[PDB]
């Protein structure tokens, strides 16, 4: 019980870093089925337990977590939107998250999807393998031909700026509350409204977090105001596209382009193999069909220094949840 870990959404790549990086000599129960109340038990007697970004750690299952021995939740991720901390706090639980991952993996993704739905080469690759060479469709543009305009210059999107702006020499324009100095400083300009990012760009990255604000940020209204031709990457949460007015975006050709690492309604699919069974998402079985359409199962984050940065993190967690030592920019609730 006291150095055992029950670890919810298992999966090979998991299991694979958790055990190279575990020099604490902690025993790790690998469950393969997602933190729900059907699932709960198997953690009954772990001292902690492990999620990621799509658990259900809900009032009820926290409860259940608490009145079966765990004390500590360990989030492999620095996101905890499914968290009810309030359930945790008043049992005196404490929540642990991995804040920072290497940022430039995320914003290196989206750099790769502007390249993919760029020049195409995912389309080339799937022709050539059926011995079709024709090239007809597969023409491109040059990078600085276009004015790209990022939405959000936090950690993410202060990186993607630097690499355009800097490795492209292109005009990169930013929309953001507040005013990263880091963007200002290699002369890219913010403008006061997003009514001014759709006017002036032309392919369009979102890496600003999910709120009752940035919600539905590209809707009918927002996509009408957008040029012709306008590509929209988003990498950041899937809700920040209304999937439907996308598409209707998508038919009538005023958007160019779409790529998305995320989906509103991703949890009933991602990380998991459903080969074989109808995707009942309408919206998201046609997002899937169409052919200028990018979507991606929630992996921006995957490169080898982000997870050995992530597993790493969350086992140092444990050791300091276990010495009292815990750091005060890991936990994010406050238990009693
Ligand atoms: N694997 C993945 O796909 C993956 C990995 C890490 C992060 N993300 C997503 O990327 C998003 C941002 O990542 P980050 O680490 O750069 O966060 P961050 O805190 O560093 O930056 C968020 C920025 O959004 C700005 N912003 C501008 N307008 C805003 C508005 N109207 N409402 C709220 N914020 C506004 C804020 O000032 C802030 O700077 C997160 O929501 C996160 O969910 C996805």
């Amino acid at each position: 019980a006291d150095m055992k870990i029950t670890l919810f959404s298992s999966k090979p790549y998991w299991v694979k870093w958790f055990n190279e990086l575990n020099k604490f000599s902690y025993e790790i129960n690998y469950v393969t089925s997602a933190c729900d109340i059907k699932s709960v038990n198997e953690a009954k007697g772990s001292e902690a337990v492990c999620c990621f970004v799509n658990d259900d750690l809900s009032k009820e299952v926290i409860e259940t977590l608490h009145s079966n021995g765990t004390k500590v939740i360990l989030m492999r991720c620095a996101g905890f939107n499914k968290v009810d901390l309030d359930t945790a706090n008043k049992l005196g639980i404490p929540v642990l998250r991995v804040p920072a991952y290497s940022p430039n993996a995320v914003s290196e993704y989206a750099l790769s999807l502007i390249m993919a739905l760029n020049r195409k080469t995912h389309k080339a690759h799937d022709r050539v393998r059926d011995a079709n060479f024709e090239i007809n469709g597969m023409e491109g543009f040059n990078m600085v031909s276009k004015v790209y305009g990022i939405v959000g210059t936090g950690n993410i999107g202060e990186q993607l700026c630097r690499v355009l702006k800097l490795g492209f020499g292109a005009k990169v324009i930013a929309y953001d509350i507040i005013e990263n100095k880091a963007v200002t400083d290699i002369g890219i300009e913010y403008v006061k409204t997003l009514d001014e990012i759709w006017k002036q760009c032309d392919v369009i990255s979102l890496h600003t977090p999910l709120n009752s604000q940035t919600k539905y940020m590209v809707n009918s209204e927002s996509i009408e105001k957008m040029r012709d031709g306008v590509m929209i990457i988003n990498v950041s949460r899937g809700a920040l596209v209304n999937a439907s007015d996308a598409i209707v975006g998508l038919k009538s050709g005023k958007i160019s382009s779409l790529g998305m690492d995320v989906y509103e309604n991703e949890t009933d699919y991602f990380y998991q193999d459903h080969n074989g069974s109808i995707i009942k998402d309408d919206n998201l079985s046609l997002l899937i069909s169409y052919p200028n359409v990018m979507i991606t199962s929630h992996q921006a984050w995957y490169t080898k220094e982000a997870i050995s940065c992530i597993c790493g993190t969350s086992l140092q967690n444990f050791v300091d949840f276990r010495s009292n030592q815990i750091k005060k920019s890991n936990l994010v609730n406050n238990p009693i």
